[PDB]
C-alpha cells in the first residue's frame, strides 16, 4: 500500500445551487435543498506508482502537498455549480485528476455539516431566517467516491457509495428479542416488550453513477428521504432483533429506489436498561460500554 | 469543602405528566411538552458536618453509599407526578432531606436528554409517530438546585437556576466587529461582514421559585422559548459584537419575561475563517482552537 | 457579572529556563525539568466597569479583542525569562495589567501540555532522547491566578493556586468499602477486597505567593512529587473510602510541604465490576471534593 | 455482507501468566512484562450462512446473542493461560468455532488496555508498587485474528495482525520539507527546520503465526519494542518527510526482527504552526498509508 493525503478538510459556502425537481416518495416529504448555508467535511487520498520515492528516498519533486490539496478543494467549493455533494466529489476527483497526470487513484470521503432552519419574528411575522442557521450535531448525508487515471490515460470512477450515517433512533415499544441461544454463555433474559435504541449508518449504491450527481435530480435519492423511510419502517414493524429491522428498512429502500442496486446497514445496539430499582412509571438507564452490531447488505 | 455524590445518573420514563397550559410569546410556537419519552442526566452532591469522619476516620456509619444515591433519583422519577426537570429536581432534593436528616445540604444539576419527534406512514397515513424518536445531539434545558436543612431543622432552596445549554447558532451575514484596539498585539483586521458562530448557554432565575415547577405552569419559562428568543434577536440585529448580542437577547427575555429576575450568558465564538485561496462564492473553513468566549449577566 | 476573554491557546516553546535545584522528597525522584520542550494551554478573562457600553451598545473602543489577547499569551511566552508555568501565568497577568489601564480583574488558568522522553540509541548507548519527545494525554500540571487593580493603582494577587489533574490510579487489592448506611435504597454490597479505581484532580495553596514563581526553586512544590505522593499513599494504606484515602494523600502533602497552606481534592470513583476478571461499569461515577488545611 | 458481533468489551485480569524470555533489542529496553493487571478491549464479529433467516424472518434460533459473545470473551480471560494478547484472541476464536459449529467465520480485534506503575515507599525505599498502576491514555498495543471454518471441519486462520496505536511524537529540530510541487494551489513554504508532531499506527505481520502467541517467547515482537525503534529511528535521522521517515522506520523493524513478513503504517502530521512560540494548527491533518515488506 502506498496512499497519503489530508483528513479534516471543512468547507462552508452559502448560496450552492439548490437541489429540486426530485422525485418523492410515500415515506418522506422531503422536495429538496434550499442550499442558502451548505458546509462539508472532505478526506482526500491518492497513489501512484510515481510517489514510489517521495517514500524510499525522500524525494518530494512529485509530492503535491497535502495542505495543497487542501486548497484545492476549498477553491474548487467556491466554483462548484452542482447541487449534491456526491457532484461536489466528483467535481474535485476528476479536476484533481486532470491537473497532477502522475497520479493514478484519488479517494474522496465528504460528510455534510447540517444546519437546521430557525424563525424569527419581523415586524410581527415569523418566518423561516435566511440568515441565522443551527449547527445540527445529529444524522447527515455521506459521499464516496474513487477515481482512478489507467494505464492509457483515460479516467475511471472505480467505487461510488452515498450514506446516512449519525441516525441514533430509540423505539419506545413494540420490540420483541426471544428465541435465541440459552446455554452456558447465556445471561440475558428473553424479552416480548423492549424499547430498542439503534444506530444506523446505511449507505447505497447506484445502478448508473450519473443519478448520483443531480444532473437529472429526479434520480437523485436524497439521504433524507433514507433517514424517513428508516423511521417509518421501524414504527410500522413489531421488530424481532435488529437483524430483522435492517432487512425490512432495505427492503423498503430497494422497493422504493428501483435506481439503486444494493443498501448496506451498519447498526449498533444501545437500548437502555431496566433500572436497579424495583418499579409507577418504568425507568431505564445507560448500559455498560459493551454494544452489539451488525453489518448487512440488501441487494436488488 | 466536604461534599461527595454521583455524578452521570441517567433516567428515562414515557408518559412524564404532560406540560401544557402554557403562557406563548411572539418569538416561539412553543406550547408545551407531550412527555411521552422524557431522559435527564442528573448530577446529585450532598455534604453535612456529620460527614466528617467518613474523611478523617474512614468510618462509613453515615455514608449514604454514592450507588444508593443513583438508585434514589431513578425511584424519584418513576413516582413523579410534576410536569418539569427543575419540579423533579425539587422532588428529588426535598425528599433525600426528609429520609436523610443528618445531610446539611444538597446539590441537584439535571440536563435534559432531548428526542425528537419522528414521523411513520400507517395506512397511507404520514403522522407524527407515538413510538419512535430520534436523540438530539443538539441543545437541551437544564436545570440546578441546592437546598439546605437549618440548624433549626426546616428546609430551604437556596439557589435555583434554570437553563439552555448546547445552542450553536451561526449567521452568515449582518455582523459587524470593527472598532476595536489596533495596537502591537492586534493582527484582526476590521471585519464589517463576519459569518458570526456562536455557541450559547443561558441560564435565568426566577423572582419566585414556586413558577420554574410547573404548578402553575402559565408562569414556567420554557427553555424552548428562551431559544427561539436568541434565534429571532440574533436574526432582527445587525450584530456589532457578541457581547452586544448578548445584552439584546437577555433584554428581549426580560421583557417577553418579567417573572424573570435576571438572566446569565456563557457565549463563545467559533467563527470560520476565510479560507487561504482567493475567490466564485466565498468560502469559510475552520479556524485554530483558540475561542472568544463571554460571561454577562442582565439584571431586570 | 461581565467578563470577557479566550480559550485554548496553546503555545509551545523550545528550551525555555530548565527549573534546576528543587528539593526533592523520598516519594519522588523529581530534580527538576529540562525544558527543551514546553507547552501550556491558557485561558484568559479579563473584566472592567469601562467595559460596559462594549455590551449594553456595541462600543468596542476600548475592547481588546480576544485575538490580540492570544497574540498577547503567545508572544509572553517566546519573552517569559522564568521556570515555572505558575511564574508564566505572573507574567501575562502584571504584564497584561500594566499595559491596558482599563482593565481591573484577570483570571488565567494554564494548563502543562505534558511531554515524555523517548529512548534513542547514539553510537551503540541507548539513552533518552533531546531531540524526540512523546505527547501525554494522562496527568499534567496546571495552575490559577486572578490578579486585580486597586483604586490606588497597585496590583495585587486575590487568588493563586497550582495543580495536578487528570490522575488515574486503580489499585488491585488492599481496598474495603464496608458499613456504609443500607436502606431501602441500597443495593450495593460491602466489598472488603475491590480494586478501587481513582481519578485524581489535586490543587495546592502556597502560603508565599513567590514560592510558587521558582525564584528560590527549593520552595517549589512540583505537580510530579504530588503525584507521587499521591501513589506511594495509595499504595501504602489499606484504603476505607475514597474519602478517607484523599485526607491521607492530603496530610502527607502538608507534612512534605510545610510551606503549603491547603490542599484541594477533586475524585472519581471508576472503580470496575466484578463479571478474577472484572469489566467497565455503568455511566454513574462516585465524586468527592475535599480540603485539608495546614 | 452479513456479520454481527459485539463492540468494547472490556475484560480486567489480574496476574496473568508473566511474558519472560523475550529477546531484548539494542533500541529497546522492553525484557518482558510481569502481567499484574491485564486489561483488553476486544471486538467480535462473526458470521455464516446458517444465520440467513435470523436477518430475512426474525428467527433467533440459530443467534448467539450478542450479550452472550461478551460472556465468552469476559470468561475466556478467566481462564486464558496464554502470555500476549494475540494468544488470547486465538485461544477466543478456537474456543468460539469449536463452540458453535454454525459460525463459519469469526473476526476479532483486541486493543490492550495500557498501565504503567508507580513509585512508592517500603521501609524508607522507593520502587515501583506492586498494586497501584497508572491508567495511560498513550500508546497501546493491538492484535487482529480472522479464523474461518472449512468444509473439511478443520480451522484456519486467514488473517493475523500485531499493532502498535496511538503514539504521538515530536521531534523539535532536525526535520526538513522542501522540494514538495509549487503551483497555483501550493501556499506553503518550504522548511529547512520544522518540528515535525507524528501520530503512528503500526502494524506487522508474522511469518509463522505461532510467534505471535509467546510460545517461543525469544520469537515475540513486543509493541513496545517498535515503539522504542520508531523514536530512535526518528531521533538518528534528518527526516525528509513523513513518507520518508516511515520507510526507514519499517526498514529497521523488518532488520530488527526477521520473523517478520511486513510492516505496515498510518500517520498523520499534526505538526504546530509558527507564531521560538508554536501553537495548535487549524484542524486539516495530513495522513500516509504505507507498507514495507520482508
Ligand atoms: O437485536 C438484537 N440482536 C442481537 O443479536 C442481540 N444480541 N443480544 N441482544 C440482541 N438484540
Ligand atoms: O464579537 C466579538 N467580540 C470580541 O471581543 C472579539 N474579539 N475578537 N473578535 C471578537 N468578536
Ligand atoms: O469510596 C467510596 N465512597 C463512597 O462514598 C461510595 N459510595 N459507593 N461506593 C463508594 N466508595
Ligand atoms: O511530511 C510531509 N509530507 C507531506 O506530504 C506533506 N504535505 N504537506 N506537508 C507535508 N509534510
Ligand atoms: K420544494
Ligand atoms: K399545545
Amino acid at each position: 500500500v502506498m496512499y497519503y493525503g489530508k483528513g479534516d478538510v471543512f468547507a462552508y459556502r452559502t448560496y450552492l445551487k439548490p437541489l429540486t425537481g426530485v422525485r418523492t416518495i410515500p415515506e418522506s416529504p422531503f422536495s429538496g435543498r434550499d442550499h442558502i448555508l451548505f458546509g462539508v467535511n472532505v478526506k482526500i487520498s491518492v497513489g501512484g506508482t510515481k510517489l514510489l520515492t517521495s517514500f524510499t528516498k525522500g524525494d518530494n519533486s512529485l509530492v503535491v502537498a497535502t495542505d495543497s490539496m487542501k486548497n484545492f478543494i476549498q477553491k474548487h467549493l467556491a466554483s462548484y455549480t452542482g447541487t449534491t455533494i456526491e457532484g461536489f466529489l466528483e467535481y474535485v476527483a476528476t479536476s484533481f485528476l486532470k491537473k497532477y497526470s502522475h497520479i493514478e487513484k484519488i479517494s474522496l470521503i465528504g460528510e455534510e455539516i447540517p444546519f437546521e432552519t430557525t424563525f424569527a419574528v419581523k415586524n410581527g411575522n415569523r418566518a423561516a431566517s435566511e440568515l441565522v442557521f443551527k449547527k445540527s450535531r445529529n444524522e447527515y448525508a455521506t459521499a464516496y467516491l474513487n477515481m482512478v487515471r489507467n494505464e492509457d490515460n483515460t479516467l475511471n470512477i472505480t467505487e461510488q457509495q452515498s450514506g446516512l450515517a449519525g441516525l441514533q433512533l430509540i423505539k419506545v415499544s413494540g420490540n420483541s428479542f426471544v428465541g435465541f441461544i440459552r446455554d452456558e454463555y447465556t445471561t440475558l433474559p428473553e424479552d416480548s416488550n423492549r424499547p430498542l435504541f439503534v444506530y444506523l449508518n446505511i449507505k447505497w449504491k447506484y445502478k448508473n453513477t450519473e443519478d448520483s450527481f443531480g444532473t437529472n435530480p429526479e434520480n437523485y435519492v436524497a439521504a433524507e428521504q433514507i433517514r424517513d423511510i428508516a423511521t417509518s419502517v421501524f414504527h410500522e414493524t413489531e421488530t424481532l432483533s435488529i437483524q430483522h429491522l435492517i432487512y425490512l428498512i432495505g427492503r423498503r429502500i430497494l422497493e422504493r429506489f428501483p435506481q439503486l442496486q444494493e443498501v448496506y446497514f451498519e447498526s449498533q445496539n444501545h437500548t437502555w436498561d431496566k433500572i436497579v430499582e424495583e418499579i409507577e412509571g418504568k425507568v431505564y438507564t445507560e448500559p455498560r460500554p459493551p454494544y452489539g452490531f451488525q453489518c448487512f447488505t440488501v441487494t436488488q
